[PDB]
């Protein structure tokens, strides 16, 4: 594979869409690769990591408990609820809801959690509180995945998302246990985690959260690194491309291949 930046460019050429990408050292925040890093892209389900970061903040403050069991109704369910639809009779704990939202892509679990933090407005306020003055959530699942051209709703920028993720995972804004919990949820992703490992060379660490929307919108926020270490944050978003999901997945994997082959930068 070619250099990272050259591969990213080839991806836009082949997809006819915009690609947004940031490669950042997790420990220090050093930005290695930045492409359309200040441009807006729909977050799609990747917003779920920020969501649970807000939940953990409430837990740290004593305003929430991951153990708290929430009982919900069938009418509360939205499209794609693989875990939540199985607990209409017994409910789910707040912690279980975050695990379902992040590791299984459960949309109803996400909406239930979003309510607890003040909805889209409440989460956006949380982002402003941690210094992210760009990212914004305006809608709920699944409407937030609409990805209309020129629509600023439910968007982030590669730079903002990378910085925010780093803040949640390492800045001590969240307690030690909470930072460890958020990290483990990403490590446990069952939607794309296993698939990615199946194609990663031995020795490479992966933790992630993916998303998919309309008009080709696709994205992934992850931790990646050799020697089984979460060395860098890699954020890649795609938008406005008519390409098949397979090819969009292939292009993102291709950018990853370029990083892997040319890691020392
Ligand atoms: O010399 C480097 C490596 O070259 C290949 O590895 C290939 C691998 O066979 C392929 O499956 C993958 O595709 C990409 C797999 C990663 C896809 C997800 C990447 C994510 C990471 C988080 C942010 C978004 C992208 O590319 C690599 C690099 O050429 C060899 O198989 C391996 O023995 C060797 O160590």
């Amino acid at each position: 594979s070619p250099q990272p930046l050259e591969q990213i460019k080839l991806s836009e050429s082949q997809l006819s869409g915009r690609v947004g990408m940031i490669e950042m050292d997790l420990a220090s925040g050093r930005t290695l690769t930045a492409w359309r890093a200040d441009e807006r892209f729909p977050m799609m389900s990747t917003f779920k990591v920020v969501l649970c970061g807000a939940v953990l903040a409430r837990v740290d403050a004593g305003d929430e408990q991951l153990e708290r069991k929430i009982h919900y109704r069938q009418q509360d369910l939205v499209d794609y609820s693989p875990v939540s639809e199985k607990h209409l009779a017994d409910g789910m704990t707040v912690g279980e809801l975050c695990a379902a939202a992040i590791t299984m892509g459960d949309n109803s679990a996400a909406n239930l959690l979003l309510a607890t933090v003040g909805g889209p407005a409440g989460l956006t306020a949380f982002l402003r509180q941690i210094g992210d003055n760009v990212t914004r959530l305006d809608r709920w699942e699944t409407e937030l995945n609409e990805a209309l051209p020129g629509d600023a709703r439910d968007t982030t920028t590669p730079a903002s998302m990378a910085a925010t993720l780093r803040k949640l995972l390492t800045s001590q804004r969240l307690s030690a246990r909470s930072q460890r919990q958020l990290l483990q949820w990403m490590v446990d992703d069952r939607v794309a985690g296993p698939l990615i490992r199946s194609v990663l060379p031995a020795g490479w660490f992966i933790a992630d959260k993916t998303g998919a929307g309309e008009r080709g919108a696709r994205g992934i926020v992850a931790l990646l690194g050799p020697n089984n270490k979460a060395e860098r944050i890699v954020v890649i978003y795609l938008r406005d491309t008519p390409a098949s999901m397979a090819e969009r997945n292939q292009q993102i994997a291709g950018i990853g291949a370029a990083l892997i082959e040319h890691w020392q930068r």
